[PDB]
């Protein structure tokens, strides 16, 4: 780790956890530095105010408390923070785009973006919807890893992942490891197995800052959409459109969604010879596949395969209803593993929900 800035009380109480996996945390700070401190599209204040917003999604205390405080400090004008019906014309009508953004993306159409464009009064840019965009989805991200890894606010990093006992000098899962070594060395029911993993399945304050709370995941009306990946990938489609759009963070982006897919210290919680690329790809597919994303040759039988009863149930609360998480369901799965490997998962987990998120709303501006 970073050993002596996580114990120095100077640094953010989220930014202490991360410092588990240095690699990552090198490209999370650039991202953050970019979005929240560097000259771009969208003035200072605004981009705090668009952080509020994207948390109060999932009332998060945490990061609506330090962005309200940094909106202040940054010369905010207060008003704007006794609720949403307070902040100009141009901020609400963001707040259509970002519920579906945290919740069901797959639901952003070309409508969408056509709203937050070539209307008459202070219309968004596409230099500054695309920074919002990014804001938004990061928001969302960051508000995934804080309930994920039990971040607790400044006034015990966390009460999950205790770090002081973490820190320093001192079965089954071989079972996990031998069905990881049968994958190796190797389709009409491919699609039909993509579609059964699919459907498989209070705090007063903030409630005015979104526009309408107890939208979720889940229907109440009673699956996304099946989505293949090839029609709109980051590679080829997406990272084009937000490189052209918003140089800066395009490359950034980029760079942080490939430093955590690839992160391994090839180890399986106190093992040390393997590759686990095959484990990680299926946290970042079954997340995808929670999202409506089917990639077109992977086989989606080795997902429940490779990853527990408790670990689904667990990164698919951390994904879509990150408040209700508890200690007992972060404890109840892979109970051999190692605490920084839980907060790998939540690495991994947060960049494949984001890039999701982010996919679908690109997918959106191209069809315009």
């Amino acid at each position: 780790g970073l050993e002596a800035l996580m114990s120095s009380g100077r640094v953010d109480n989220l930014a202490v956890v991360m410092g588990l996996h240095p690699d990552y945390f090198t490209s999370f700070w650039r991202l953050h530095y970019l979005l929240l401190h560097t000259d771009g599209p969208l003035a200072s204040s605004w981009r705090h105010y668009i952080a509020i917003m994207a948390a109060a999604r999932h009332q998060c205390s945490y990061l609506v408390g330090s962005h309200m405080a940094e909106f202040l400090q940054t010369g905010g004008d207060p008003e704007w923070l006794l609720g949403l019906h307070r902040a100009p014309e141009k901020l609400r009508k963001l707040s259509e785009i970002n519920k579906l953004l945290a919740h069901r993306p797959w639901l952003i159409t070309k409508e969408h973006i056509q709203a937050l464009l070539k209307t008459g009064e202070h219309t968004w840019s596409l230099a500054e919807l695309i920074q919002a965009l990014v804001l938004l989805t990061h928001c969302h991200s960051l508000s995934s890893f804080v309930f994920g890894c039990g971040i607790l606010p400044e006034g015990s990093p966390a009460p999950q992942a205790p770090t002081p006992p973490s820190e320093q000098s001192s079965r089954d899962v071989e079972a996990l490891m031998e069905r990881m070594q049968q994958l190796q060395e190797s389709q009409e029911e491919m699609e039909s197995r993509f579609e059964l993993e699919k459907s498989e399945s209070p705090h007063p304050d903030m409630l005015c800052f979104v526009e309408d709370p107890t939208f979720g995941y889940e229907d109440f009306t009673r699956a996304p959409p099946t989505f293949r990946a090839q029609d709109y990938t980051w590679e080829d489609h997406g990272y084009s459109l937000i490189q052209r759009l918003y140089p800066e963070g395009g490359q950034l982006l980029d760079e942080k969604f490939q430093a955590a897919y690839s992160l391994t210290y090839n180890t399986i919680a106190m093992h040390s010879g393997v590759d686990t690329s095959v484990l990680r790809r299926a946290i970042w597919n079954y997340i995808h596949c929670v999202f409506g994303i089917r990639y077109d040759d992977y086989d989606y039988g080795e997902v429940n395969q490779l990853l527990e009863r408790n670990l689904k149930v667990y990164i698919k609360t951390v994904a879509c209803y990150p408040e209700k998480t508890t200690r007992r369901m972060y404890n109840l799965f892979w109970r051999h593993f190692r605490h920084s490997e839980k907060v790998h998962v939540n690495l991994l987990l947060l960049e494949a929900r984001m890039q999701a998120a982010l996919l679908y709303a690109l997918r959106a501006i191209t069809r315009y």
